[PDB]
């Protein structure tokens, strides 16, 4: 085989994408792509987090604070045990990665 | 000050962009724009590293394995310690982001 490995994540999705493709023991890769009016569960990150946004615009609470809007071109960080929510809101498609490190059984002791 | 901390990279960039982003305990994240023709240094990697490729076609060569091209829609998981080689041969525009975890400095050791 090769040395390498590859995943697939849907390009030019219009609907729902929720795909949990990269789950090793250092790190966690998904793909989300929410339409307007779409959200993720609420719920505390497991890990380190980093969203990378490459289209639509995000709104995104954290813990007590007012929603933030982030757009395509950037890259949040969100750290561990911290109280979130993703929505969209203001864009067609809202398209991002979710990068985890290290794997949440890490942090879990 | 916010929970979140916010980082931007270059969209829509025509020219070569090698952009080390995020670089924490636990991850990396860099964004690289390579126009037709330019390719990055030859190199062992120093982390378990993945590619994530929004545009255009990468022409990856590790070890002594043949070249291999991946496209948009791939996510490619190269192990820590393998000589490789990225190259935009094949598309106007390459165009990925590097997620290396865990930080290279826990692997020197
Ligand atoms: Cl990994
Ligand atoms: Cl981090």
């Amino acid at each position: 085989g090769m040395i390498e490995k590859v995943y697939e994540f849907k390009r030019d999705a219009k609907t729902k994408v929720v795909e949990k493709l990269v789950n090793t023991e250092h790190v966690q890769i998904n793909h989300i792509v929410l339409p307007r009016g779409e959200q993720m569960p609420k719920h505390y990150s497991n890990s380190y987090v980093h969203l990378i946004i490459i289209k639509g615009e995000m709104t995104l609470t954290l813990e007590d604070q007012e929603p933030h809007n982030y757009k395509e071109g950037n890259i949040v960080y969100v750290p561990f045990n911290v109280k979130m929510l993703i929505q969209n809101i203001n864009s067609d498609i809202l398209e991002f990665f979710v990068v985890k490190a290290p794997h949440p059984k890490k942090l879990n002791a």
